[PDB]
């Protein structure tokens, strides 16, 4: 029978940027592959309630979730890696953890006490992390939960988790809860070697709070040597088979054979005493074939903030690598500036070498003069457009400008416009998933193979029903809606008019994962790649 | 021309209870004799918003400031060694602390960073603290702020507010700031020997803080000898003028002598480099002569809780003191449980060996009908009663009970009487100071020498003006209300019909003052001197 | 006047091999430029009274002062960049100050108290520092004592010599003494960013026990963005003048030019108000060209323990590029390993390639068979040798080995040799400097251009006396003795022989500096660079 459910802490030393995320949804991927039910959480130090105040270009993406709940974009790689829904649960902070406590109080729930940081703040933490072990919506019990701890050991935010995640291993005892440390081995080139005090440092730092790591993954530049790994582990008192190298890998994809290799895995299920299977590699193999094996390469414009690489656009660019591994194609990404791309000399410049593009979405951007530039651009040369949220709004102001419309805009982005096609229907924040119903025969319904979809929203704006039937005369069609019919969901030209110009409402990148990816990615990279290969 | 205003940080090591408020206020009235402008501030290093969520009988008293602020009783402490009025500013809390930092978190105003506790809650509590140094409602700027930092070095809660403190002391530079430290001194029967160890620790925590004592308060049960204040001072790295011995003193209000003896004030002004002038010792000598040289001796019950002391009539007991010192005359409190009082022979045993009966109010109670069956006593017993808010609403309902009324109550003690003569006009909670007109000639105005007064209040039911005819049969006058009239005030019987009986629905122990006796106490310790005298 | 003498204390965070000696050398060498009477220390937290235990392979080269105490090799960095002689006081250890309070304890010297760490031992460190500041020899004062503390902060061997610098800190205030941290910024490639947490953490520990940094030095391997400056500085709360970007140079001669591009030397002097004055470059600037302009090329075999460079000769090292700088050639140190030179294939495989054969000595050596079958070729091949101490030994063995005596030795190296024609004369240990005259017209006195020379020694075995006739009809001459002649110095082969051949029984590496090369290294390679260029 199922055993009790085991916690596994994730914890971080020396700094942020270790790749931490990754190395626990890739052991997450590897415990998976064995059969064992594992479900996966994050606690993040910081007081903001949610990231939804942030801006994604200094702190990158919100994540969204199937319940609604805005979180950080490390619940995207897990859901990526495990390819399972996450509760919004998944996501503690100290915001919430702090206001939540502080409620009770006003209500008088703790009956005349005095709240403290211990026991009340630690109790909440603890209540939330037992919590994943509960029973699912359909009464599977987890069999491991991973709790990634946010931070620094030795930040000051830190010290409740990490007190939390102790009190938890003195409640179940070392037979159910490891405690794994990531940690950084920095090179010096002048003296050309290898230093383990930063290491040594930082598991006193995590003893002197009364924690004892199970297991050392050592981050790397290059294959720590074994002469290394048996200092660190007579000087961290750290089982040998426990002290793991872990060198930069090529993708992101190959950590799960890293771990593999070094058998964390088996150290990991033997010291929790998990039903040992062997791994199956069947559709990882087939994923880093299509990884490392393209038979061929395509350019991409996404139109975006800047012309560098942005983490508010992760999600993104790894829905477009999915697309690229279902065509065994290589997808290369040019990040284009929306501004140069406001005059039409400067749009030819920016997309005339690209093979399709991409506007994306969000919030924290102006400048949407550039993008509908961009489109405008890309209709007359016949490159395929794929629009996500924004992407869509910009689409169809374009088609308002296309008509008569030659002042149209949105009342987010002209609030004085004559012409608000794009309208609060600051009205409903539409957030989580919502149903739509697709046109037979539209390029959407032949992209998803379906004529009923459900995505994923965050946004409040709409298309104005009043302007449907004014830009349906520049070929557009509103290719799928609500059940009801009352919100516009999918816009499309007739292949005829462009053979793939589609926007969305919604946010399907999150619903993509590498080993599965998501119809309009597939459909969009197909005719990028036929565009490539007629053009 | 006036000095930048200098800030004075009291903190405390080894334990609470250490007496650290009682010493902030003598050292401020100290400071105030002197001629100086001083100000107060207390930091809680507790969640709760405001103490109105716990038990007084656990916890202490609530303080309640002119404008209405509920605070701890510490407040209570600063009003009476200064004879000033307090803002609600004087008391923060964390919980209020982080509900602020929260609340500007969700409406954006941080402008999309992350928000952490260094720089975020720091920042709102050295803006707190540094809002204490505003100039007045008339303009004075203080000379000296001293906040007292609650809870013990080395506590995780009291961890911001000793950061906020010292980049005060960074920002302003040591002509400014003083650092204040409390310790203990224990004593060892079965050796024979004062023990320095604990303050050499907490004073090694404070440093590991990064922050230097100039001064160390030294509490011990005996005067420490000379040779271990060398040690510390040479252990410590504290000038030995700067080593204050403090041993346990007669009453609180010979603690400005100890520290005077001492010369902390002094070296205080001296490091601060304040205008030096002399103590003026005229006032404080004169209380200490009615303190130390009573006359006579008066009895007073006080019918609480239990029969033993308690900090939930802290303020009340502080206030029957001063009015006896008014009249010369010691006062004793007899701890006298509510229960017992319950039947007219468990009445008889508790109270007739008293001169007085003081029934008071608060939240946290249930029982009043032993609180009425005391009255009942008291009133054939021809005792004089002092009825404090929850005290004159028993007083009422024991003359409703007087008339035809044997089932009124309260509708917050029986919500089923069928005559409830107390009710809501919850209601409106009624917080801090409101004006009141008085009878002319009514007992009330004889005490208080006028026809208008204010006092403080904290409740939220009423007399039924229903019932005021009916109740006035008692014999019962009703000689204050609101300027309107609307809301019963003051209730006393004519003084043929018993010499002194009063309730009042403020809580005029929070305006009293140990130099500046309230009225209404100066007048029922009078009237329990002539029953005494009588009897 | 001269002020009081100011004391600059450098520290070390996050790793070893920082390079913090070299950065205090660099600093000394810049006060130096400037005119003051600049003199350094160094603190090491280890046990061993001194490195004689200790093995050169594994922990570097010990390094001997003119009055014979042995000492770490950063003392050779010192004296290499100031060009000045340093007693052996400028070496502390843990292991000398714990040996020196227990024999004072033994001696009753501390009057019946209990010695403690704190005052005994941080009295022996802090009376160890102040020592450095007394008058020289000549009877000056050094303007500056840069004392270099070392390990890590955090270290717990490392909190004595942190908690005496507070202390002289404390005693002597902030016009004195000025303190400098190193500090670690690492390169996270797989993300591209650089990271300043470590700094932070390290500064933290750094003020948990009571120190303030003045400056910090940035190690990194690429210039630290001005962003980043701005980061730490308001983080650390440190002056942004004195956040300096420290890029790994591209040699150690840089490093003075790096730190005067920051204005590293400019913050100190004005922050400890010392007599400002330009940088006088000629002579520096005179070794950077000879350092980067080379006009030819030279390789040298240094015949030590393995194919690879070891900290064992740094010394012997730096000593043949500055007798290449005085050439203005390159010299390239082949790594040769003794033991492959045992056969003379083997040794015409190591060194055929080669211009010139260095013999170098030490401790911790064994297999001077390939060291003798290196000289045996270099002489058939023509090839000028070079013998520091052992280097002699071997030279003169191997002309034992040529005219009869085929079985001689030491007698350290065969104890049962029935010819040890090296012999203990354990013998007395020779340390330090000896003087020596030698012979008018030898190869020796041509190099030196004088008759009589003093040189540094550390070794207790001799040449036999007994041999010197026997010997000489090899050829070889006793070109340099004690001033009795008692003790061989110096052996050479006569020009016509060979036409550069030197042994010294001294370590004449010592007494280089970069900007005044020894005269026997000029020479050598002088031979070198004709060997090649008639080869
Ligand atoms: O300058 C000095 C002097 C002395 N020591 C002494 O050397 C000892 C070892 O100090 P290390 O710096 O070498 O640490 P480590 O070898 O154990 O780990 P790595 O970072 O190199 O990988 C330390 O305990 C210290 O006492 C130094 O490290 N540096
Ligand atoms: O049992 C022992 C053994 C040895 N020692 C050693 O004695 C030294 C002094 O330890 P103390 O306990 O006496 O502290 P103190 O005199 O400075 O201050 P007081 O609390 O007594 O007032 C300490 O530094 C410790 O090394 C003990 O204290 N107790
Ligand atoms: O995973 C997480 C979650 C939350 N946080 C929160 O982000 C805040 C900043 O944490 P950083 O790691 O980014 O430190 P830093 O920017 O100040 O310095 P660098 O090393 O990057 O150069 C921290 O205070 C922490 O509360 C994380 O760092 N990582
Ligand atoms: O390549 C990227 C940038 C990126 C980030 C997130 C993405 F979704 C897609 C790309 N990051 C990488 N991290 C590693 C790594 C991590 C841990 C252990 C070993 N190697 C290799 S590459
Ligand atoms: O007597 C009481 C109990 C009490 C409390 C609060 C009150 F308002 C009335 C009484 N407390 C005392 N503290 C000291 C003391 C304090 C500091 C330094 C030296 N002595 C003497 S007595
Ligand atoms: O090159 C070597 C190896 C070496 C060691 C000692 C020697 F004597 C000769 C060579 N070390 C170097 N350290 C730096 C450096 C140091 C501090 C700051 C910036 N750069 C450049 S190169
Ligand atoms: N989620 C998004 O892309 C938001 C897009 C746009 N700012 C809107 O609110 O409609
Ligand atoms: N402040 C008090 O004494 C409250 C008394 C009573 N519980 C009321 O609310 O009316
Ligand atoms: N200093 C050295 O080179 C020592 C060489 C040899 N071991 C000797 O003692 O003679
Ligand atoms: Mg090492
Ligand atoms: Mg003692
Ligand atoms: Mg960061």
């Amino acid at each position: 029978p199922q055993t009790a459910t085991k916690h596994l802490f994730v914890s971080g030393g020396v700094a942020s940027s270790l790749g931490k995320g990754l190395t626990a949804s890739s052991l997450g991927q590897l415990l998976t592959a064995r059969g064992l039910h594992v479900t996966m959480q994050k606690l993040d130090p910081y007081l903001n309630v949610d990231p939804g105040t942030m801006n994604p270009f200094q702190h990158g993406e919100v994540f969204v979730t199937e319940d609604g709940a805005e979180t950080d974009l490390d619940v995207g790689h897990y859901e990526r890696f495990l390819d399972r829904n996450l509760p919004g649960s998944a996501n503690v902070t100290t915001g919430q953890v702090y206001s939540t406590v502080i409620a009770k109080e006003r209500r008088g729930e703790y009956l005349g006490d005095t709240v403290q940081v211990i026991p009340h703040i630690t109790d909440e933490i603890k209540r939330r992390i037992l919590a994943m072990a509960q029973p699912d919506a359909d009464g599977n019990r987890p069999d491991v939960v991973i709790t990634e701890i946010g931070g620094t050991v030795g930040d000051i935010e830190s010290q409740p988790f990490l007190e939390a995640a102790r009190q938890v291993r003195h409640y179940l005892g070392r037979e159910d809860v490891f405690f794994l440390h990531v940690s950084l081995v920095p090179y010096l080139a002048p003296s050309g070697e290898l230093k383990t005090k930063p290491t040594q440092h930082s598991v006193a730092a995590l003893r002197s709070i009364g924690i004892t790591p199970d297991a050392l993954i050592l981050r790397c530049d290059r294959d720590v040597p074994e002469a290394l790994k048996n200092k660190i582990a007579l000087m961290c008192d750290v089982d040998i088979d426990g002290v793991i190298s872990t060198p930069d890998a090529p993708s992101i994809y190959d950590i799960p054979k890293v771990l593999h290799r070094e058998e964390l895995d088996a150290f990991v299920v033997r010291r929790l005493n998990l039903p040992f299977r062997d791994v199956d590699w069947t559709e990882w193999d087939d994923l880093l074939r299509r990884v490392h094996e393209p038979h061929e390469t395509v350019r991409i414009a996404l139109v975006g903030k800047y012309v560098e690489l942005s983490d508010a656009y992760l999600s993104v660019a790894e829905a477009l690598r999915a697309g690229g591994f279902k065509h065994r194609a290589k997808v290369e990404i040019c990040w284009v500036a929306s501004d140069g791309c406001e005059t039409t000399s400067g749009a030819a410049a920016a997309l005339g070498d690209v093979h399709g593009v991409l506007i994306p979405g969000g919030f924290g951007i102006r400048g949407i003069e550039g993008k509908i530039g961009a489109i405008a651009y890309a209709r007359a040369r016949g490159l395929p457009v794929l629009g996500l949220c924004l992407g869509l709004q910009c689409i169809v102001i374009e088609a308002a400008r296309s008509v008569g419309l030659t002042n149209a805009n949105s009342a987010e982005f002209d609030p004085d416009t004559p012409d608000p096609v794009i309208a609060t229907m600051g009205g409903t924040m539409r957030l989580g998933s919502y149903p739509a119903v697709l046109e037979p025969d539209s390029v959407v319904a032949q992209a998803y193979q379906t004529t009923q979809v459900s995505e994923r929203h965050r946004h409040r704006y709409e298309v104005n029903n009043a302007y449907r039937d004014k830009i349906a005369e520049s070929g557009l069609r509103f290719s799928g809606t609500s059940p009801d019919g009352h919100l516009v969901e999918f816009v499309e030209y007739p292949p005829d008019r462009h053979p793939f110009v589609v926007g969305t409402q919604a946010h399907p990148e999150l619903k993509s994962r590498p080993t599965r990816p998501h119809p309009l990615f597939v459909a969009f990279v197909g005719a990028a790649i036929d565009y490539k290969a007629g053009e």
